[PDB]
């Protein structure tokens, strides 16, 4: 595809990665490696996912999922397919704010692997190591 993911998350990927990586202590081998499909399940990586969601209004600091904000977070180029994924994963809630985020994300991955791989790879390419 020649689809270039735009939208508020892609626009601010470097900004939000800067604040969230500094907060959580997650380095790159984790992030671009997670993009490249490698399992990254370190406690800090989970809190990095959580931090991104908090910065884009789809999760409260204490781990409350906000559907309307997440639907807005779907890049415009994949609105249909991405909304489908979000709606399929909107009832996930784990014992702890970070685990909740990480497994909302593993639910996205389950729901549509190729779409999810597409999004994480585009995010990672905008940030840069």
């Amino acid at each position: 595809v020649n689809m270039k993911l735009t939208g508020r998350i892609m626009d601010a990927a470097k900004e939000v990665d800067h604040t969230c990586r500094s907060s959580t202590g997650v380095p790159r081998d984790m992030l671009h490696r997670y993009a490249e499909g490698q399992t990254v399940d370190d406690d800090d990586f989970k809190c990095y996912l959580k931090c991104i969601m908090v910065e884009f209004n789809s999760l409260s600091d204490d781990g409350v999922f906000v559907l309307e904000e997440e639907l807005e977070n779907v890049p415009p180029e994949i609105k249909e397919e991405g909304h489908r994924v979000v709606h399929s994963c909107k009832h996930i809630n784990h014992d702890e704010a970070c685990e909740t985020a990480y497994q909302i994300h593993q639910c996205y991955k389950q729901s549509d692997p190729e779409l999810y791989s597409l999004v994480v790879r585009a995010f990672d390419a905008t940030i840069g190591d």
